[PDB]
């Protein structure tokens, strides 16, 4: 079979490190493998354009490998095209960039599948870091000190422990709920969650969390919010500045879900005015952030309050190592016939959900 | 009664913020309550030089009061001129400022407290917060974000999750104990730690940890090093070249507790040749550290691994108010004669040691 594989260039960071798999030139450690079944691996980051690499192999290619940190569009045009098409794999979390509607819609037997829960202990613990970094004050202490200062009292008026303070997360699902887990010995005053769902009653004990009924009522007693919602109708541009001024007055506010929820301007102005003392995060919209995303240079009246990384929460080396055995999983389970997929990995069966 | 307070100045930040209490704008907020109780109250951060402030006023004063961020040296010379010196207090904790040995050999009669416990969530988060940054190498990915570049790849290859490493520590008092408290739900390979003594057996439930002899077993086998011991005899100098050398390759370090437990230039040189991952705190030797401190300017291979801060982790805003209050109350333990100190609050009571 035909195997086209798409990722990033890692350029000279691929040969430092043999560990990071999700890259073209290492290619999630499964290139021997697959030559020793009998395969054809095609590997390329050129997924933009008509005449691309991949739209070349797309017409004969069994499978499809792509990955949420340089995504492969699999569009419309591009699955009527692809004649020999039978599975298409996330190497990691994530099928924004699959036309899931359509390929349910033509009758197809395409399965897509992805590597559930690879990424959620990463994404929960870049969201705990967040919230510390944010709450002590932790970029400006450092800046002080690359730039050969020493002022304490610069940073210990806007300095306050994570102890005591109220803690809400908006969506409670794996990513979400593990990020309770880890603030409960840092005892806070109280943890509140909103979801369309209620967590399971001992699930719910053990973290001693409350659920609201109401985001306008959780985010107005919340010191800390965090977004852990999955990108839908309901909480596109959910954060927007109607309900950001129904935010406690220098709240915190950490979004590793997705950009779109937040309208961009918005979060940034709330900065700016005092209402957030500060924001974090690592994800954008758009993706990747151009150089003039409005998000790079906020910052509260203190010159801090900012704590945006670029998209990696969830491609660190161990996320990776996940994703290439889990892929190999998947390709294991069908080339063997035996399609014993893990239940969770199926976001599409033969067409079917 | 005369009271001496010794803090450092805030300038314009005391304005933005009223509970920046532990400076002299804002005098810990008991400068009203001390003046209607009819006392004297001397607030000066001059505290070096034979005619500085507080020299001017330790001949006659009734109380001093002292913090670790700004500390006044409350020396021998110092002690047999004040002639009417009897209680020195830590608004917060930390008391090698101060000559206890002096006092105690002597049996002058003064007493010295501190706020015992105001400090140890403080510094137990931001051992924490310092882990998870060197480990997902979070600096080199904001410094990119703020210099208007995108380039994942080139921080993947030295972010990992804190799950399944393991973390040690070189000490398990009170806030070596809270450091592993907060990692137990993070999901660690093991928790180790060394000590001199070792924790009750619930203890170490509790938290899972594992005992260790020997420190240079400890280090060979530990992804995650934390030093949470006192400086003395046998910690001054003990991250040395000699034992980095025996560090697990590729290790990451933290360190709030005393800066004189590393030799600087070892640490530097370790993390420059590979042999540490990073290194990250906010303790320094000398303190505050002079601007060419090599701490400041070293760097991994990466040119990250660098989590360096201003001695800031116990003055936030929350401990802050538990200083203050801590020092209001045992005032008012000493000005009404009850001398109700919390037992653990005491260091010396009237020149003597008590059972702890």
């Amino acid at each position: 079979m035909k195997i086209v594989l798409v990722l990033y260039d890692a350029g000279k960071h691929a040969a430092d490190e043999e560990k990071l798999y999700g890259c073209t030139e290492n290619k999630l450690g499964i290139a021997n493998w697959l030559k020793d079944q009998g395969h054809e691996l095609i590997t390329t980051s050129d997924k933009e354009g008509g005449n691309s690499v991949l739209d070349q192999h797309i017409p004969d290619a069994d499978i499809i490998i792509t990955t949420p940190f340089h995504p492969a569009y699999i569009t419309k045009e591009r699955i009527d095209k692809a004649k020999k098409l039978k599975l298409v794999v996330v190497a990691g979390v994530g099928s924004d960039h699959i036309d899931l509607d359509y390929i349910n819609q033509t009758g197809k037997k395409i399965s897509v599948l992805e590597v559930t829960g690879s990424n959620v202990v990463s994404v929960a613990e870049h969201v705990l870091m967040t919230m510390l970094v944010l709450v002590r004050n932790f970029v400006p202490a450092h800046e002080q000190i690359i730039n050969h200062d020493w002022e304490v009292a610069a940073i210990a008026k806007d300095a306050y422990d994570i102890e005591g303070k109220t803690i809400a997360t908006i969506g409670a699902g794996r990513i979400g709920y593990r990020v309770l887990e880890r603030l409960v010995p840092f005892n806070p005053k109280e943890l509140l969650y909103y979801d369309y769902q209620a967590l399971p009653k001992d699930a719910e004990e053990k973290v001693g969390a409350r659920r609201v009924e109401n985001i306008e009522e959780l985010v107005a007693q919340a010191d800390i919010v965090t977004i852990n919602a999955p990108l839908h109708a309901g909480t596109k541009g959910l954060i927007n500045k109607e309900l950001l001024s129904k935010f406690k007055k220098g709240a915190w506010l950490v979004n590793t879900a997705r950009g779109a929820i937040c309208v961009a301007e918005d979060v940034a102005a709330a900065l700016e005015s005092g209402q957030l003392r500060g924001y974090g995060g690592d994800v954008w919209f758009p993706q990747p952030a151009p150089k003039d995303h409005p998000w790079r240079d906020m910052r509260n009246k203190y010159g801090a309050g900012n704590a945006m990384t670029p998209h990696y929460s969830g491609t660190t080396l161990d996320a990776q190592t996940r994703y290439a055995e889990g892929t190999k999983n998947i390709l294991e389970s069908f080339f063997t016939g035996k399609f014993d997929y893990r239940p969770q990995d199926i976001i599409l069966l033969n067409g079917e959900y």
